[PDB]
């Protein structure tokens, strides 16, 4: 009577929700308070705790790409600006200016760990008289791969 | 969900469910797979806007204890499109039985 | 005698009434009160809440495109325009200048769970001279993707 069509069935389902990364950012006021900046001055300036990483339980390998964008325009005001970025327990894995504008700086399983906090280091020399306000420098954070 | 209830005679049971408006939900839809649980645990179906032809077979140990049918269904909603009370019609065919 | 039809039947509804995101506004006047602007003036401005996501029980990703439509009037008005968009915890994810105008902001689904508040970040220089008032900036937000 009944030729039964034998044909059973598994399913399973998965969940993909969040993104590798979090950059969280303390933006910086290079000149600061109780300091002071002058015009054709020359010096350097640093924040240890600029850019935070925030990686889940799951992703162990991050590759980022930072890039200077509005680089054309500083080269208006500055004669040499070089940004390191420093790593995460006294490395420095990046290094920016204006002529070289792009940065690869990559994190390891360790590193991911215990937070990777990016600081930043600046040496500058204002060029001869320019005198501004409120100069903003705005760096692209691109995850290329992870995993 | 579907519920089948037979009388103390019949042991054997081949039904054949069918999506007749898929042709309807495929406006709407982007993919939608519906997996029909069948006893105890078994998965004995399964309805997409593609094949749209399930052939669930009973046997008499678990049509001794009730066979209910319920239902898990994959969706996502085509891109904007919003809509209120859409109807999925499903055509069950008793083809065979003993 | 009576040769039954063997066609049983059964039926399902789905109600989909509602769009995943709500774009809620408070719009912006930056010269503001107790400030001041003048022409040719240099610096920055800041909205910490502008715009505000709401999305429902069930949406957990989406991807919005911002896009600036009339920068080729503030063009004639301001010598460099960068908006930053602000995302819901710190993080940075949107760019908006006179040249590029469009931004792809991305919202997963940790920050959907907490309310995405979208502030606003402006550095400006108002070209030489000029002189006016009530300038309006419109930006188109666009849901691309979501799930
Ligand atoms: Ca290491
Ligand atoms: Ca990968
Ligand atoms: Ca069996
Ligand atoms: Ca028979
Ligand atoms: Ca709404
Ligand atoms: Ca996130
Ligand atoms: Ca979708």
């Amino acid at each position: 009577s009944v030729t039964s069509d034998r044909t059973y069935y598994g399913y399973g389902d998965v969940s993909v929700k969040n993104e590798p990364v979090n950059v969280v950012v303390s933006p910086f006021s290079f000149p600061g308070a109780n300091a002071s900046l002058s015009s054709g001055g020359q010096g350097v300036f640093k924040k240890p705790d600029w850019i935070r990483v925030v990686n889940q339980s799951d992703v162990e390998n991050v590759k980022l790409e930072i890039d200077w964008v509005n680089a054309n325009q500083a080269a208006n005001y500055f004669d040499y600006a070089r940004i390191l970025v420093t790593g995460p327990n006294g490395q420095v894995k990046g290094y920016l200016s204006l002529q070289h504008g792009k940065a690869w700086i990559t994190l390891d399983a360790e590193e991911l760990r215990e937070g990777a906090v990016l600081g930043a280091v600046m040496y500058y020399e204002v060029k001869e008289g320019v005198l501004a306000s409120r100069l903003p420098l705005v760096f692209k954070v691109r995850v290329v791969e992870t995993g």
